[PDB]
């Protein structure tokens, strides 16, 4: 509808709709989180200083992320935000230790920001447990492995790196 900020990226919804439904989820540390799950199919653009992306998602499901970034670190930053934003069970179950993050005032962060801060600290467990898949047509986009190196054979599930800037899909 209108643009919002998450993880250093401006997001804008380009199509679709969702409704919030409260769900209780267990983390990989058996901590209960109360998350307002977005239910529906939606498409987004993401813009950051060093990466842009197209995000297509459904209820707790990253269907596809196409990322264009300056370097491996910048691409990884966009992927992490997209994986948290997806609200996938896979991402919740990749949490290690308990989440009790607070802001500058002593106020507990909301669960989505708990998750974001967690995986922005270290995404290695998230990347290693997300899943990989074989990729075929590499003419327009290539794969990225859990170690953030390129591949023309495999990729993180639903993740592709564009061989071009993304104005063509933003238009
Ligand atoms: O425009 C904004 O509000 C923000 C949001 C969207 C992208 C940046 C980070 C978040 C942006 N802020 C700024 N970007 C930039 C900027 C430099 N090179 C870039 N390349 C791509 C890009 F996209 C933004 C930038 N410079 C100063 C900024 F202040
Ligand atoms: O839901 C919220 O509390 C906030 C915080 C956590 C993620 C977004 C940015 C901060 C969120 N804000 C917004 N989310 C959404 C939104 C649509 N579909 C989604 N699927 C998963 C998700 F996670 C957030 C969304 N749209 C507009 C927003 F403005």
């Amino acid at each position: 509808s209108s643009s919002f900020s998450f993880g250093g990226f401006t997001f804008k919804r380009t199509s679709g709709s969702s409704v919030k439904k409260e769900e209780e989820v267990l983390t990989g540390n058996l901590q209960t989180l109360k998350i307002r799950v977005n239910e529906g199919y939606e498409e987004f653009t993401m813009v950051g200083r060093r990466a842009t992306a197209i995000l297509r998602k459904a209820t707790r499901r990253l269907i596809q992320l196409i990322v264009s970034g300056r370097d491996e670190q910048s691409i990884a930053e966009a992927i992490i935000v997209a994986m948290v934003f997806s609200q996938e069970d896979c991402m919740i179950k990749a949490v290690r230790g308990d989440l009790n993050f607070v802001n500058r005032a002593n106020q507990r962060l909301n669960p989505m920001h708990q998750l974001l801060r967690h995986f922005q600290k270290d995404a290695k467990v998230l990347f290693q447990n997300w899943g990989i898949e074989s990729i075929d047509n590499v003419m327009g986009m290539i794969g990225i492995l859990p170690d953030m190196t390129p591949s023309t054979e495999m990729s993180l599930r639903g993740i592709r790196v564009s061989k071009m800037g993304l104005e063509v899909l933003f238009q």
